[PDB]
């Protein structure tokens, strides 16, 4: 009999599940900083 | 109907995990943007 476990033991990780798909929108919130300086510090040469 | 029949359960339940042992490499390897936009930043900004 194992009409308890199978049913919690999916729930832990479910719990990593809203972790990681949080670290991935940190991470890809982090695209929004890609080629921030990258074109920043480029951009003298459009005032050179 | 109900013979060992819960026990084969918890293969999905530890299968579940495994997506989630993924989730923390696709953020991960999402990062990898914003790797390549900054070893850009050097040579974009080099032009400028």
């Amino acid at each position: 009999v194992a009409i308890r476990s199978e049913g919690v033991s999916e729930t832990q990780q479910n719990l990593e599940g809203v972790e990681n798909a949080m670290e991935d929108t940190a991470d890809s919130a982090g695209d929004s900083a890609a080629e921030l300086e990258t074109f920043s510090k480029r951009f003298k040469g459009a005032m050179g």
